[PDB]
């Protein structure tokens, strides 16, 4: 109940929140239903327009107007933003030349520039370029202050979730937000866009960046606004705040735009409707920027001008349509369109089975436009798994598609053109930033880079300590003039052992074989210094990974690669090898087949063994650094070592020996030869993080060897590709992956076919950043490098994407 019998009068957009005994005149009045009686009459006028007109000029104030443009109007902070322009002979702010701010030149009793966020919903990056004809402002911005080609987004590319990104720096598993629609089975409570459950504070989890600025005495205007306030009267309301005394004044503001979403829903992407949502967002721009000249704060305030998702071209008809796979679709329930997620219909049901679904609609039809997946095998880069709220059940659809429960789910419930939320690697999905103003960069363009590093900055250019979050701080240093953040390295916790020759051979009883027996110190010498370290500048050219949480581990030394072995878990953690654009690709020879050989610097009691192979039905082994790859047929005998064994099923096992025999010697001759570290990644509960040895849900049948969830590699090699990978002068480039380690190829459709049809379009959708490899390992890489830090960083949070140019 709301007493709406209190007055506005003086309050019009207040800053505090009176929740208890008071109607309010803040902007969550509207969707709360308790404005003031006078609420729209005092806080929301429109008499007169937006603009002074040359009649206008010196009026006598009128306090009816929507805006003013009597003499009186800058002292009140309250003129139209043509105001100076119309009637003192000023230009706008987009005519006049582009001039570097060096300095922030702000007014007395400034303490730091502000930050205006400027949000545009469903602005696709490539409207940066595509519509520049038609946004004199935004042009202006971009190509004056620090633009990305692209920003990328955080997945499902839906407002809520990229919104609250924003704001928290943080994943959707992490702040909560995991879609526009979702069901909570601890609080048995639904939230959706409509209606109230979306306002509870419990949904809403991390600290948001009007939080982390208020627990740190930095005061913050709104950042929702109620959808029926004009962008006209949002503008006015932040220039007025501006205006306030110093010790009332927020430091950072935020502006949201529905459009260009919108239109983009009903028109498409590039409907030649879509034209006039971009002329009026400019529009309002050009309304902010004269504003801020009028107050001389338009070389003080940082304007971050930044999209939360692109837009795709979407239509009814592609529609694919649950109950044409499954028998049982009334026992399910379906959160549709641009992604999937499925859970049971009925908590009663228990003939209620995932794994028949998941069947159901695996490869099932030719062309079919989504791939269903529990959670935990999604791609690790979506980080879209370890939340209660997102459903077991998840389908990732093509892009340009829908999904529905049923048919009459798209008719009675073709409208739309346009929709998004599908996978944030997408190009249609990426969205914009530039950054303006003192503290930016001047006319210089960024690497593309992810929303989840924005907080930091944010936080950074308010002088504010960033609640922990999933941005990297320091990777985003070089979109600032001033104001970075100077990381050091973490520490390393473990140090390693490094063993000599320790065991004899009848030591081991692993029931392995070889057919090794076969007989210089000429050779002998050498191959001594091998086991010492004397080839590990070659494949070790970053510095040894640090280990950032105790344990116990060895480094083991090898003619072709070095590696980081596990005593907890029987396997390296790391295996780091170069290979040169020169190197050759040989077989494994035929008497070598079947061939593991037990390692003499390590004990039997802390090495895999081959019977554990040989009883578990299920489970084969495979080889980190490829004996393919070997330097010379007795190099070779080292990659068999029980310690560059990992377990594999014999599905992955086709993958993994096309990516060794096929596609790094692809990748040498392409780069200029590679550097490659590879490894397991364990984790069973799938929150992003390395699983601790009492986490592990399955071992090689009857052994304490752990089953790894997935494999990774990182590849680097020489930015300037005219320099191979091992006499790189300057920055670096990688790519890098997370290979889901499944006993099915169920995943790829086509994969009854030849490796070359599949292998590599799987590694793709797997694609990772070397920091989600950091987090899920513990292992901290780039150590010893001749770049800084924050470059490394920069490389660090890099992701390959495969898809073509913006
Ligand atoms: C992205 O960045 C973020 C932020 O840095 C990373 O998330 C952090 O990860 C930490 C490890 O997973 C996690 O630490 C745990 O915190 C527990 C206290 O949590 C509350 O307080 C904090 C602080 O204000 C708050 O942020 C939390 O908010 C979460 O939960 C609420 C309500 O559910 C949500 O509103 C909110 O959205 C958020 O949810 C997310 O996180 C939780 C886990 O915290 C998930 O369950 C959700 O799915 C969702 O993703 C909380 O309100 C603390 O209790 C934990 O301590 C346990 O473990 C340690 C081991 O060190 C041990 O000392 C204790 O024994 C303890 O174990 C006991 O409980 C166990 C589990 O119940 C039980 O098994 C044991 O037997 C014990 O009894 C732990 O420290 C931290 O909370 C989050 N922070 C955030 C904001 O999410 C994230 O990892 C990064 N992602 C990547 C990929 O790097
Ligand atoms: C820039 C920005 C805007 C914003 O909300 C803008 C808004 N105004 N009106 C409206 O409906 N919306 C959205 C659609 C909910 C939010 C929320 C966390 C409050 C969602 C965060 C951030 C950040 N950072
Ligand atoms: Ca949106
Ligand atoms: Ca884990
Ligand atoms: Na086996
Ligand atoms: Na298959
Ligand atoms: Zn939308």
């Amino acid at each position: 109940w709301t007493a709406t019998s209190g007055s506005c009068k003086g309050r019009c957009f207040e800053l505090q929140e009176v929740g208890p005994p008071d109607c309010r005149c803040d902007n969550l009045c509207k969707s709360y239903s308790s404005c003031c009686h006078d609420f729209d009459e005092l806080c929301l006028k429109t008499a007169r327009g937006w603009e002074c007109t040359k009649d206008r000029c010196g009026e006598v104030r009128n306090e009816e107007n929507a805006c003013h443009c009597s003499e009186d109007c800058l002292s009140r902070g309250d003129c139209c933003t043509n105001y100076q322009v119309v009637c003192k002979g000023e230009s706008h702010w987009v005519d006049d030349d582009c001039e570097e701010i060096k300095v922030p030149e702000c007014p007395a009793g400034f303490v730091r520039p502000p930050l205006i966020i400027f949000s545009v919903d469903g602005f696709r990056a490539s409207y940066m370029k595509k519509g520049s004809k038609v946004m004199p402002n935004i042009e202006k911005l971009r190509s004056c202050g620090t633009h990305a080609p692209y920003m990328r987004p955080v997945y499902p590319t839906k407002t809520f979730p990229n919104l609250y990104t924003l704001a928290t720096g943080l994943y959707p598993e992490s702040h909560g937000i995991v879609g526009n629609s979702m069901y909570d089975p601890v609080f048995d409570a639904s939230f959706h866009l409509r209606g109230r459950e979306k306002f509870n504070h419990r949904w809403w989890g991390g600290q948001p960046l009007w939080i982390t600025a208020t627990k740190q005495g930095v005061r913050a205007g709104t950042f929702f606004w109620s959808v029926s306030i004009p962008h006209e009267r949002r503008i006015l309301t932040i220039l007025q705040w501006l205006s306030l005394p110093d010790n009332e004044r927020p430091s950072v503001y935020a502006f949201y735009s529905e459009q260009p979403d919108f239109s983009g829903h009903k028109y498409g992407p590039f409907g030649p409707e879509m034209t006039n949502p971009l002329r009026e967002i400019d529009k309002t721009v050009g309304q902010l920027m004269d504003g801020l000249k009028q107050l001389r704060l338009h070389r003080c305030v940082n304007v971050i001008f930044v999209g939360d998702h692109g837009m795709e071209d979407v239509t009814c008809d592609r529609t694919e349509f649950l109950s044409n796979y499954l028998t049982n679709v009334d026992d399910i329930t379906l959160v549709p369109g641009t992604l999937g997620r499925i859970r049971a219909k009925s908590i009663n049901n228990s003939k209620y089975d995932p794994k028949t679904i998941i069947a159901a609609l695996t490869c099932k039809k030719p062309d079919q436009h989504f791939k269903p997946y529990m959670k935990q095998h999604l791609p690790k880069r979506l980080h879209y798994a370890n939340n209660r709220r997102i459903e077991d059940i998840h389908l990732l659809v093509d892009r340009r598609w829908h999904v529905a429960r049923k048919p009459l789910d798209v008719y009675k419930k073709c409208f739309f053109q346009g929709d998004h939320g599908f996978d944030n690697k997408v190009n249609s999905m990426q969205t914009v930033f530039v950054g303006y103003g003192p503290t930016f960069k001047y006319r210089t363009k960024v690497p593309p880079f992810e929303n989840i590093e924005l907080y930091n900055v944010m936080c950074d250019l308010l002088g504010l300590k960033p609640a922990p979050n999933n941005g990297t701080h320091g990777s985003l240093n070089h979109l600032l003039r001033t104001n970075t953040f100077r990381p050091t390295m973490p520490d390393e916790v473990s140090r390693p052992n490094y063993p000599g020759i320790m065991y004899l051979q009848s030591e081991f009883d692993l029931g392995c074989t070889c057919d090794d027996k076969v007989e210089n110190k000429l050779e002998e010498l050498n191959k001594r210094l091998h086991t010492k370290g004397s080839t590990k500048e070659r494949h070790l050219l970053y510095g040894r990974p640090a280990v950032l949480y105790r344990t116990s581990y060895d480094i083991l030394y090898h003619t072709d690669f070095e590696s980081g072995y596990s005593e907890i878990f029987l396997m390296p953690l790391w295996t780091s090898y170069t290979i040169s654009k020169q190197a050759e690709v040989s077989s494994i020879p035929e008497h070598l087949t079947n061939c593991v050989r037990p390692d003499v610097r390590v004990s039997p009691g802390f090495s895999q063994n081959c019977l554990a192979y040989k009883n578990d039905k299920q489970m084969s082994y495979g080889f980190l650094f490829p004996p393919y790859l070997s330097s010379s047929p007795e190099a070779k005998y080292d990659a068999f070592l029980v310690t560059n064994m990992v377990p594999m099923y014999p599905a992955f096992k086709r993958v993994w020996a096309y990516f060794q025999r096929v596609l790094v010697k692809k990748y040498a001759s392409e780069r200029n030869g590679v550097n490659v570290i590879s490894g397991p990644i364990f984790d069973y509960n799938y929150d992003g993080l390395r699983d601790t040895e009492d986490e592990i849900k399955q071992y090689v049948e009857g052994s304490s060897i752990p089953v790894p969830t997935h494999y990774y590699s990182i590849i680097t090699s020489c930015l300037d590709f005219t320099q191979p990978a091992d006499k790189c002068d300057g920055p670096l480039s990688v790519s890098s992956f997370i290979l889901p380690h499944r006993p099915d190829n169920d995943e790829s459709c086509n994969s009854s076919e030849d490796e070359s049809k599949w292998v590599e379009e799987l590694m793709k959708m797997h694609t990772a950043r070397v920091r989600d490899i950091e987090h899920l390992t513990g292992l901290d890489f780039y150590r010893k490098t001749s770049r800084s830090y924050s470059e490394i960083l920069t490389l660090k949070t890099y992701l390959h994407t495969y898809e073509s140019e913006i």
